[PDB]
C-alpha cells in the first residue's frame, strides 16, 4: 500500500512531521509530495524545501521526498499511490479539504483521500504563522526540525 | 417582481447557471450582473465574462447579462431591483454573505437580500477551484457550460 | 400569484419571526406562516396557543394567513400551492442544519425552492429556547417579542 | 495484514456508511464494521436489528465483518488487532466532534490511529437522524437506504 | 477591587475548568466561581458534591470563592459586586453559544462585560460530558480531572 | 492593571472603539496598538493611523495610542502589559484568534489573551469592509468616527 501526502511544506513544520510519521506507521511506503506552488510565492525554492524535508524525514525509512508541479491526482496515479493523505487542523481547513477531496475524487474516483489529525502540540500552528513569527524575531525552535529552523533563521538573516 | 444576481463570474460555472435558473423560475426579471472586480484580478476582462453569460444564459428567455463596476445596492436600485440574489455553499461564504447582507441592508433597507443553494453537484466547486485544476490541465468539463469550457481552454493555450 | 410558506415550531414566536416574515410578505403575494403542530421536542406552547400569539402578531399584515399543519413542510407547500419556502439563517449552527433539509426538501419535492432571509443585527442572537430559559430565570425579555407574547409568557410562567 | 474498524450507532445503516465502509475495503485487507450496543440515546432499532440490517447491506464485500460492542471503542480496536480507526467526515458539527473524539482515542490507545473519510456528494447532507424522521412524516427515502434497510424502516413505522 | 465571577455547571469541575479559574486569579483581585444549582439538563453532580469538588481543587488559589447560584448569572454577577463575567473558550460550538449569551447578558446588565480566555492545547478538546462518558465506558480520564474530582467520578460510577 | 489593545486599525472604525472604551471600564490604563502591518499594504500610513486613533480616542482619558512594528507579545511586555485584548466578530475571526493567543502564550506565558465581543451594531463590519463601501461611493458615515471618516474620503478623493 502506497500513500501520497502533497503540500506547498513551505517549510515543512514539526506538524507535518507528525502527519507524516503517522502515514509510516499505515502504509508500506508514503510519498512526501512538495508542490513547487507558485500562487503561494513560497519563501524557499523546491530544491530548499526537498532538501528540507528528505533531512526532516530521514529518519523515518519509508519515506520517499519528492517534488512536482503536476496536478495532484495525476501525480497520485504517477507514484503508484491509492491514498492520498491531508492533515486537518481547523474549520477553514475542513471546508478546503472538502472542495479538494471531491474534486479529487471527480478527477481520479479509484485515488481515496484520507485525513489525518495532528497532536494537540500542533493543531494551532502552519507554516505560514511560524515565518510570520519568525520575521517578528519570535522563538519557533518548538515547531520546526532543527534544519529547517537553520534554514529559515539563515532566509531571513 | 425583479431580482438581480450580482457577482465577479470569472469565469460563469454551472454552479452560477444553477443559481441563475432557479431565479428565473421565482422572479419576472432576472438581471444577472457582473462586476469589473479588479481587486480579484480577473482572468476575463469583463466584456469576454458578460458575452461568456450571456451565451451560457440565452435558453432562460427572462435574464438580462450586464456588468457593472457601482456599488451593488445602488445598482439594483438601478435595475429596479427589489431582490439581490446570493448563492450560499459553505460557511466560509455564509460568514462572508452576513456581513454583505447587512451593509446591504443598512445602504437600501428596501432591497431584500435573498440566498439560495445550488444542487449538491456544485456544492464543492468555485469559479476559482475550477481556473486552477484547469491550469494544471486537469478536466473541468463537467463544471462549466460548453462555451465557458471553450474560452477557459483558449485563455490558458 | 407567488405563494410562500414560512414553516417553524414558533414556541413562542419572537420579533425574529415577525421580522422575517414581514420581509416576505414584501416579496410575495401571499405568504403562510406555518405552525408545526407536533415537534419532537414537546413545546412550552399548545399548537392553539402559538397559532393564536403568531395570528395576533401578524394582525397588521395583510397578505399573512396562520395556519397549523402536522404533514412533511414540502408537502404542506404543494397543498398550499406554494412553489417558495422561506426559512431564516441566523448563524452556523442555522446555516448546517438549514443545508440539510433544503437539499432533503429538492429531493422530496424538486419544483419547490427553498429561500434564505437574514433578520435584523437586533435578531441575530436570540432564538424562541433562549429568551423562554432567560424568562424563566426571571429576565427581561420585553424587547425579543410582540406584546401579545410577552403577554402569554408572563402568563405561562406565573402559573 | 492491515485491519480497520469502522465504529457507530449505524441505526439505521444508511448509503452514507455504506459508501464510507466500501471506501474502507478498498484500503484495508479486513474491515470490521462495529455497531454501539447500547448508545445514550435510545436507537429505534435494537441491536439485533442494526446488526442483521448491515450484515445484509454489506454482505457483498468480502472483507467487511459486523460485530456488535458495548465498550470502548479504542479498546474494540485493540481487541479486534485492529490498528485502524474510521469515521466519515460530513459537515463542520461532524468535525468539531471528531476532532473531540480522536485526541480522546489518541489518549486512551496512542498506538491507534484515526482516519477520516469523506463520502460521496449524494450523502454528504443526510444522517441516520434525517432519514428517520423523513420516513415519520411519510416521506420518501428509498433513495438514501440500502433495500434491506427501506424493508425494515417501512415495517416498523407500520407498526 | 475588581471581581470577577466565572459562572458554569462544573459537573464535575475539570483540569480545563482549573486552568480558565488560574488565568483569571491572575487578572482580578477576587474570582467567584459560581455553580449552576439548577441547570435544565439533570447533573450527574448534586450542588453539594459539585461546590465540594470544586473548593477542594480551588483551595490553592488564594482569591477564589466557590459559590452556588439559582438565578440569571447577570443578576448573580450585580449581587457579588463583580463588573466582570469569565467564560472559557475552547471551539466553534462553544463560540456561537457564547455570542448569544455575551449580547443577552449586556441586554440584561449592560454595565456587566463579559470577558472570554482561551485554555490550555491540552484542555481544549475537553468537556465535563465527553470526560463522564469516557470514565463510564471504563476508560481513562485521570489526566483530565484534579484528584479529588477523580477519586469522587471513580466512587460515583462504582455504585 | 495594564492592557495592550494591538491590530492594523487601517483605519479604526466604531467597532474598535466599542472594544477599546470597554477595556478602559476594565483596566487602569489601555494601550492602543497600531502595528505598521506592511503585509496588509495598509491604506493609511502609520503616522496617520496613531493620530486618527489618537483623536477617535481623545475623550477616553486612559488610553494611549502608540504605534510598533514589533512582535506582538514583546510589544506587550514593554508597554509592562499583562492582558493583550483581541475583539471576536465571527468564526473566522475565531478561529484565526485561537492560533494567535496559543503562539502568544508559546512565546510570553505571563501574558494573557482576553478576548471581548464588540456590540451587535458593529459585529458584521471590519475596516476592509467599511473601505471598500467607501471605495464605492458608498456611505460609511455611521461606521466611524467623524475624523476617520473624514480621513477616509480625503484619500480617496
Ligand atoms: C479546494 O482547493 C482550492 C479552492 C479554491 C482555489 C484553489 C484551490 C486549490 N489550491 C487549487 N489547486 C488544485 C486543485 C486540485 C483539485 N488539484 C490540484 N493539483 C494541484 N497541483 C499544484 C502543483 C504545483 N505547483 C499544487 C499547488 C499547491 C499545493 C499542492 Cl498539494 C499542489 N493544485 N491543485
Ligand atoms: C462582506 O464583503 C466584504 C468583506 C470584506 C472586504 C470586502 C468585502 C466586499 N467584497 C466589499 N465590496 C462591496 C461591499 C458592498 C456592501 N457593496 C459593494 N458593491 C461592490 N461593487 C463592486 C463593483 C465592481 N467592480 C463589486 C465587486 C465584486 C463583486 C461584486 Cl458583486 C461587486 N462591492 N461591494
Ligand atoms: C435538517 O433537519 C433535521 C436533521 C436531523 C434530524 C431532524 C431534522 C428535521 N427536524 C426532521 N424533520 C423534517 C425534515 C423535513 C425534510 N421535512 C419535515 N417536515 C416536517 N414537518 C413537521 C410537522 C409537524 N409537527 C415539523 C416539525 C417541526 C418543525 C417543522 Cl417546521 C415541521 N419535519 N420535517
Ligand atoms: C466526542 O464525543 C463526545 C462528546 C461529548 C459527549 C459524548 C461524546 C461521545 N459520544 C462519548 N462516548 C465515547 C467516547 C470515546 C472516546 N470512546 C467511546 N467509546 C464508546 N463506546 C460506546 C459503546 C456502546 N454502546 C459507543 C456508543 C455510541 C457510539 C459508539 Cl461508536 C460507541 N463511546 N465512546
Ligand atoms: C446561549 O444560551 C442558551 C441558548 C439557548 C438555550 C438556552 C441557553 C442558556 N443556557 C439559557 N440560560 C441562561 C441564559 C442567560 C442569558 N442567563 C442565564 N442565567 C442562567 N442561570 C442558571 C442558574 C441555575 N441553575 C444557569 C444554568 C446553567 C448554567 C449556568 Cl452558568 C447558569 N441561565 N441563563
Ligand atoms: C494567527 O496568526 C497568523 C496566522 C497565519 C499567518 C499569520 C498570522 C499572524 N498575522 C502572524 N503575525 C504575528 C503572529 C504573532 C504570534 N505575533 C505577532 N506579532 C506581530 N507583529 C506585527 C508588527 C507589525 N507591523 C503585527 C502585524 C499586524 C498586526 C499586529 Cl497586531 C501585529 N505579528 N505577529
Amino acid at each position: 500500500k502506497r500513500a501520497i501526502y502533497p503540500g506547498t511544506f513551505d517549510p515543512i513544520t514539526n506538524g507535518h512531521i507528525d502527519i507524516v510519521t503517522r502515514a509510516t506507521q499505515m502504509f508500506d511506503h508514503v510519498i512526501l509530495a512538495i508542490a513547487a506552488s507558485p500562487s503561494k510565492k513560497p519563501m524557499f525554492t523546491l530544491e530548499e524545501r526537498v532538501a528540507l524535508a528528505q533531512q526532516a524525514t530521514a529518519h523515518l525509512g519509508n519515506v520517499e521526498v519528492v517534488g512536482f508541479s503536476d496536478l495532484m491526482a495525476n501525480f497520485a496515479r504517477n507514484q503508484h499511490a491509492t491514498v492520498l493523505i491531508r492533515g486537518l487542523r481547523a474549520v477553514a481547513d475542513f471546508e478546503y479539504e472538502m472542495q479538494l477531496a471531491h474534486m479529487n475524487r471527480h478527477l481520479m474516483p479509484e485515488l481515496e483521500s484520507v485525513f489525518l489529525m495532528p497532536s494537540k502540540e500542533w493543531s494551532f500552528i502552519s507554516s505560514s504563522l511560524v515565518k510570520e513569527v519568525a520575521r517578528h524575531q519570535g522563538d519557533v525552535t518548538h515547531f520546526l526540525p532543527e534544519n529547517v529552523h537553520q534554514a529559515l533563521m539563515a532566509k531571513l538573516a
